[PDB]
């Protein structure tokens, strides 16, 4: 769920979850349309491609367990569903972090209005 997610991208990244990533450029919090902004909102748009592969599931509500470890993330024995939205998350966590230089105050809280069109995951 978002408190597990929100403990991840604060674990990896060093920054906090909500102002910033909640509402990064057109696809990080929201999604809904348009051209991703950068790599940063790129990880966005693969994380909600990633929540929409499971129709089965609620990823922003079921708790999931997880640890940390020397560096790694670990997900554990859960409920598939669980264990699927936890790797989802994992992998975004890990894209926030692995572009952490392309990250532009400029876009934390980029509105919607000037996000514009389709993309399919
Ligand atoms: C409308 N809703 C949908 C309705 C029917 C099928 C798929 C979607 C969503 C779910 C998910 C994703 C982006 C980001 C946002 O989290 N959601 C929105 C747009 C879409 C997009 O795939
Ligand atoms: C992919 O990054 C996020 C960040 C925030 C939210 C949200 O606030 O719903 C969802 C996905």
């Amino acid at each position: 769920s978002l408190l597990e997610f929100g403990k991840m991208i604060l674990e990896e990244t060093g920054k906090l979850a909500i102002p910033s990533y909640s509402s990064y450029g057109c696809y990080c919090g929201w999604g809904g349309k348009g051209t991703p902004k950068d790599a940063t909102d790129r990880c966005c748009f693969v994380h909600d491609c990633c929540y929409g592969n499971l129709p089965d599931c609620n990823p922003k509500s079921d708790r999931y367990k997880y640890k940390r470890v020397n560096g790694a993330i670990v997900c554990e024995k859960g409920t598939s569903c669980e264990n699927r939205i936890c790797e989802c998350d994992k992998a975004a966590a890990i894209c926030f972090r692995q572009n952490l230089n392309t990250y532009s105050k400029k876009y934390m809280l980029y509105p919607d209005f000037l996000c514009k069109g389709e993309l399919k995951c």
